[PDB]
């Protein structure tokens, strides 16, 4: 349900975002009327809670933010991850699979260094040369450098 | 579809309550958009029987609340809970399937003592010696323990 | 048809009913619009017939009315009733079939103390025993008795 | 028994009403001799039973309204009206049978429409034809009807 | 003979009881004209022996109560009471013959409890149980619910 | 085809008629939305072909007109209405057939009288003898008279 | 593509023309909108090298009415109408064949009574005798009658 | 999927262009409605990763550029040149073919003359002769040149 | 070389920290006299290429920093772990094993969470259970958890 929401609120933010809000007490209010029921209840009831006109749009987003955790279920993503290999036609399938597995469950999990050090193993070896000629420092870069040079002579 | 019902009708109450509105009219035939037609075609016939503009958003909803909702003691949730069995592969099954069928429809059951002794006899003999050592006070709890060890040393994941 | 279009008059009244109409002419018109060729036809005929600039809305649905007076002659309904004997397994079976026909057509039919003599007969003779011991005022309470004693001692839900 | 016995406590009632009675004494045994074995039995009993001069006619009429009418079951009522088909030879059995059936027992059974939808649909479907062209509003005018063509271009006579 | 006896005066009385009478004397007479030869034989006497012109009608009943009773054996009741099973056709058979039965040769006999017990034995299980809910608190209510139900359904 | 398309010219010309319109060019244009493929078709062509802003609704719907003039057709239905016999099991087929055939191709065919005979004489002699007493004014009426005698004493029903 | 785009531009005038236009700012601009990208890259172009606020609707028609009338291969036409004979099952095939043909690809062609000859000599002998008996003045009109007397009594 | 790519986003640019925004946020949103599902999820991910408001339109649209802007493969399109021979039925065959793998992916290639030399040394040595006769200066021009000698004395047409 | 050169760093640079310098110039000299020849060799180089008194401490350390610049060792390091299973005899190979491979080569690797993870993953699915109740907060408890459980009721090897 989580990960969803976790995806629910970047869009909902979003979307707000483009148009302009004449006061904040519309704009926190409105939030409310996309949600779904338990997630609703509580809403109305930490609406009661404040007060004061509202304590801003943020606020309330950190409260669902609290609201949606799960247990580290770690293992269940680093089983994930085992199961890739190369047999997986080319960058694009694990390139997209992996943005879905990584990107749902971290809430802080291992260090930069260590995300490379996992993502790029994973790569055949042709590509981590390339992709080394000139380093990545971050995951998106890594992804990026090998589609790019897959898709361009290909795609 | 009474249960849902019940939840569905909280819901549309309190999505009208943010808001404002206008007049009572308006609000009452809005009701009306949602339903699913058995329902609906009650809900005609009901709007016709009152010659008067309206009575009230609730009186609406009171007619639908008597149109279906679940007595007290009903037997079928304790029928469910005694078709699961361990043939049920593994943990998962059973914590999802026994999610569904306890948390809908109790207004107060049975006591926190009772619900465990019921979810405990349903589970492996062995799967219990674990979770008895250290015990859970809740269902939840239980329920934590059994799939988090089976999990640890197994599992997959979700998205 | 008919009973379609008594379904029809309802609703085109109701939403008609939240909102603010600012003159009889312009809501007895707007009515003909949402119509079908016959009774399309039909209205443009009255509406010449009436030389006044219009006798209101009431008046104009009332010639509908009219149009399609009552949508059964009691004879189905009865004959749907005959059919049903304790060959259908069970309570279950019955009381659903039972709710559909019956439910569907009365206008005023027949009285409280007849509805529940056709209801019982049809009943095994052991079921109007304990339904007896003690007995019901209404229909769905002989229903419900029924229903109740038979999923007790037996019975699965839905969801 | 039952039926033709509140019908007989009416009557005799009556019969005293009209006339003078010097005292009541009188009047309450005067009562026992219409009765019929059982219930005269009975009565001796409940005279004795009584160590005091007399209790009131209306007390002696009561442990009769007692002793046997009960309210009616309709289910017999509606099994004996079941029992009819068209093998009865012609009109003649069956406004007889039907007048003794249905006369006797009912309270206030159903509405006038739902008599005539019962009586009619019994009814060969040629005798519907012409009762139809012009219809009845009764029971009795129906019954009239249908004896009526038929006796009319046939028959004999009593006495 | 006594048994009759006790129903012949009952009777005698209330024909009495309706109309009028203008005096006493006649009264106490016409008693005796009804009677038989050995109780008539005693009549005579007794109207000797009061020298007066009468004492009351009730007195000269009373002498004829002292004639009749005679002691009761408990157990020719008990017999009777014995020998009703469920064979007799439905409760109307039971309830009369069981009035006849019981009704008569009680001095004070056994207690209301006892008495129903008795009576509730002897009924089919299943009208004990209609009978049951709710109860009858003495042995003519017991009659009259078995009887109100079997007779309102049916014959 | 045709027939069908006669009707929904004239109906889409009455909605137009009611409200107001602000221009002919919005019209003639808006006639086209409605219209099916091949129709629609020759309609663009047709818009093209006139090289003006428009020449009027009236001449559009006449060219329209003029596309389904009709074929010969009132043999047809002549020779449809001849095949019925009453070797068709009752009433309820020849209604039901009768109702097809007959609704669909008139423009105005012949007069009420005569729609009357044709429909009657078909009927078997029996039938005649109890519509006849009283009499229909209407081939709606004759119909539901036939088979209201027939449906009442015999019948099922649908959904 | 020119067909098409004959047809397109009169349509469009078409629903112009109904409504009321505020100014012809607005309308030569929404022009622009429908367009399909070719075309689209050189109306942009075209916009910008008229520097006053617009010259009339009817000029950037023009524009592309210019665009679209190349030269046409009146050959191919005139092969096309040479191919049907009547064979051609009844009026109708030959009526719609003739309409795509003819209607696509003249800018001035012939003149009006040489359609109609060419039209009339293609059409059966028969068929010419009705038709001539009362004459039509236009192609539309000789493709009418020859339709409407067939199909009256048949389709 | 690239090259219509490249034109898909000028011209979502040009639309854009002549109206007027009332602000960027609305504006880079605007872009993902159009988009095509890869390209959209890509899109998604995007925003996210973003947790500004937003970076600019430009910005976007490079991400695009990105996604799939590949070299004009030039060895396929010499390749594709080469495949021509004149075993092509006449010229039609070539001239229709020579059009797609020509028009489709240059962004400035060869110059004028180099595009004759390659066009011409393609097509038999006796068309050579009559379009030397007198000269064509571009593609368009050699291409008609051939198709209309060969046309003109032969050919059919479309429609 | 290159890792005990990295601990090397940090205590020289300790050792100096405690004490007071009275000036900068003896304090980079100083570092030259704990080094080994290579370094040492490196050490007089880089002293003559600056013509300066001495540029900073701190600026010599970093050009040994530069000088360790070794291909990455953590690959190796995963791989190493990757190696061990539970064909290895009991707990004791496992520890001892794992002890050196890990301690050995992290600069700072990863968090202690994923520390435990990686180390708990490993053990059989028996091991983790014990361990799991209750819980080791860092490496060395889960290791000494394991070993002290198989240990105590087992015999030791002597040597």
């Amino acid at each position: 349900d989580s990960h969803k929401l976790k995806n629910f609120i970047s869009e909902i933010m979003l979307n707000m975002s483009m148009i302009s809000w004449p006061n904040d007490a519309s704009r926190i209010v409105y939030c409310r009327r996309h949600l779904l029921n338990p997630a609703a209840q509580w809403a109305n009831d930490f609406v009661q809670e404040q007060g004061i006109l509202e304590i801003t749009f943020d606020t309330f987003i950190q409260g669902l933010y609290q609201h949606f955790y799960k247990p580290p279920d770690i293992n269940k993503i680093f089983n994930a991850i085992t199961q890739l290999s190369e047999a997986k036609l080319g960058i694009e399938r694990l390139n997209q699979r992996f943005r879905k597995i990584w990107d749902r469950m971290p809430p802080d999990f291992m260090t930069e260094k260590a995300a490379i050090m996992t993502y790029t193993r994973l790569l055949t070896k042709e590509t981590y040369n390339i992709v080394r000629m000139h380093k990545p420092e971050t995951l998106k870069d890594a992804m990026e450098e090998a589609y790019q040079t897959t898709a361009l002579t290909e795609r």
